[PDB]
């Protein structure tokens, strides 16, 4: 009849008869599993064969996913109003490999992956399809992970007797040794026995994961899932996520400032009491929100920023909220202009009002590579460019964060096994960038970002300088607080891959000088602004030496906190140099630049 067995009769091989109308499957999976003290992650997948180009799938009506020949169109999610929805353009024809994720344990995410893989006639992975994220709120989750039924019915089908075969249709589990930061980047595929391989040849390095999921066990549960053999294109990871209700740029800021994850704001239910959230999280993407609702232009930013700490009470909503935390909405609102200005040129479809709202790219870089590029499909998205951070290489000795008090649980000693550890994965020191303290938090562990620059395009980029001295200048607010109180910030040690070495250059003249724009140019081959390559000059006649980073280059560098301390007692003054340790300056020597264009 109607009814079919997925797990039983399609473990290895069965043609289901569609010519009837719509043919279903209950998915019962032991509750003892979605009730775990523990957390895993379920790995529903099956191999979809002949019939697969006319068909309109579904698991209960949260998820469905439409399929004819060109397109694999996802949509699903609990809200009512604004479907979750993503559609990926077929990159092959023949086989492909329907896979959807389910996160189980009393801390997990709300959501579910979903992602497709492409496969040639040697039953080889060719081509993957971003990851893409649904929201379902807890208790579908739980539904999805114990009962809920597929639906399969052909769609637009020539046949004149569809049928649809399947093969390798199972699901697994894996159990970790709560830690969930893996799910949301690229090293969820880490956590797929399945997909064993696959990471360490797109991401061109190791998934070197924690204890925790380094420990998983794995279990097939019922079916037999399939582990295909390898032949897959260098594209790299990428994730995708659509905002319903709008938000991306809001979102995409909080988690980038703050270091906590984007599908965090796409969330069912908000999550309440978590300090992070609510001091910097919720504040941001408010404030971030605000701007974009004041119908205010991102070149404005710091007139804008400029006016509402001028005068109290003006501004509003949007200039109160800056009022009330002048530092952090300087990190954020910089950050979103630079976002939406990237956004708005990668194509004359995108406008700032569209980078609002627009789904989020997230992609999981090479750090030697070139730059790294998303897919075609996703120049109507924001970006993002994921690299190795300073939170992978603090090393041990317990929660590292930033104070007026001083950076926590940061020693010289520390200082040493996390350079160590730089150097064993190929990173070179190259400067310090002193700034205040959100941004340290930021840069250390989110990674480093573009913001918005009041200065010539010619020469934005990240500023760091060979000398701590001259980065402690900039290590404190430039503006005081709330409580009208000029803090003291952080001065940060700046790495990148020894890979990154030739595209660094250096000069005599002063970036003011008027020979300085043909000068750099000519050296690094290109017309400015700086992409994969950095420039070190005087910052002025006579004076020391300052590097920037182009943004490509400055994303892929590893932050970490120095153990030369800010001085609470004196903000604004000089650094003591008796108070850097000799040890911090034995590892503090500079790279040798290239004073010559490549040959
Ligand atoms: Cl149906
Ligand atoms: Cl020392
Ligand atoms: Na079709
Ligand atoms: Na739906």
């Amino acid at each position: 009849e109607e009814a079919f067995d997925l797990w039983n009769e399609c473990a290895k091989a069965c043609v289901l008869d569609l010519k009837d109308g719509v043919r279903s499957s209950r998915m019962s999976v032991d509750p003892a599993i979605a009730d775990t003290n523990g957390q895993g992650v379920l790995h529903y997948s099956m191999v979809l064969e002949g019939g697969n180009d006319a068909l309109k799938l579904a698991i209960d009506n949260a998820l469905s996913i439409t399929s004819d020949g060109l397109t694999i169109r996802l949509e699903g999610g609990v809200e009512p109003n604004k479907p979750v929805r993503y559609s990926y353009t077929r990159q092959a024809r023949g086989s492909w490999s329907l896979n959807w994720l389910v996160p189980i344990g009393h801390e997990k995410p709300s959501n579910i992956k979903v992602f497709i893989h492409e496969l040639n006639a040697g039953n080889q992975l060719s081509h993957m399809s971003p990851i893409y994220t649904i929201e379902m709120g807890d208790e579908l989750l739980a539904k999805l992970a114990r009962d809920a039924t597929f639906f399969v019915r052909a769609h637009e089908s020539n046949e004149m007797q569809p049928t649809l075969a399947i093969s390798h249709a199972g699901v697994s589990v894996v159990m970790a040794q709560k830690r969930w930061s893996e799910w949301a980047s690229g090293k969820v595929l880490c956590l797929l026995d399945q997909l064993d391989g696959v990471y360490n040849y797109l991401a061109q390095q190791r998934c070197n994961l924690d204890d925790t999921w380094e420990g998983k066990i794995y279990r097939v549960l019922a079916g037999n899932p399939a582990k295909h053999d390898l032949d897959i294109k260098p594209t790299v990871i990428s994730h995708r996520l659509h905002f319903p209700e709008g938000g991306s740029l809001a979102a995409l800021t909080a988690h980038q400032a703050c270091h906590l994850p984007l599908e965090t704001f796409t969330r069912h239910r908000q999550p309440r009491g978590a300090e992070q959230l609510e001091q910097c999280g919720y504040p941001v993407q408010r404030l971030v929100a605000l701007y974009l609702a004041a119908r205010l232009s991102w070149n404005q930013v710091d007139q804008v920023i400029r006016n509402a700490l001028a005068s109290p009470g003006s501004g509003g909503d949007l200039g109160e909220a800056i009022r009330e935390q002048p530092e952090q909405a300087r990190l954020a609102l910089t950050l979103a202009a630079a976002e939406s200005e990237r956004f708005v040129r990668q194509g004359t479809g995108n406008d700032e009002a569209g980078a609002a709202n627009a789904d989020v790219v997230s992609l999981t870089c090479p750090v030697a590579a070139g730059e790294c590029a998303g897919p075609a499909d996703s120049g109507d998205a924001l970006l993002e460019r994921n690299y190795p951070t300073g939170a992978e290489f603090l090393g041990d000795g317990g929660d590292v964060s930033f104070s007026t008090r001083g950076t926590q649980n940061w020693t010289v000693e520390r200082l040493l096994q996390a350079h160590r550890q730089l150097e064993e994965r190929g990173y070179v020191f190259v400067g310090y960038h002193g700034t205040f303290l959100e941004a340290a938090q930021s840069i250390v562990f989110g990674g480093v970002r573009a913001r918005s620059q009041d200065l010539d395009a010619i020469w934005r980029g990240f500023y760091i300088a060979g000398d701590p001295a001259l980065a402690y200048g900039y290590a404190q607010d430039q503006e005081p607080d709330a409580r009208g109180r000029i803090r003291n910030g952080a001065l940060l040690r700046v790495y990148v891959p020894r890979s990154s070495l030739p595209g660094f250059y250096r000069t005599s003249l002063t970036l003011a000088a008027p020979e300085a724009a043909g000068e750099v140019e000519r050296l690094i081959g290109h017309p400015l602004p700086l992409r994969l390559d950095a420039i070190t000059g005087p910052e002025e006649e006579g004076g020391r030496l300052e590097t920037i980073l182009g943004w490509p280059l400055a994303e892929r560098t590893v932050v970490i906190p120095s153990a030369i301390p800010t001085d609470p007692r004196n903000v604004g003054g000089d650094l003591d140099p008796s108070s850097i340790p000799d040890k911090e300056q034995a590892i503090s020597a500079l790279p040798d630049y290239a004073s010559q264009p490549g040959k």
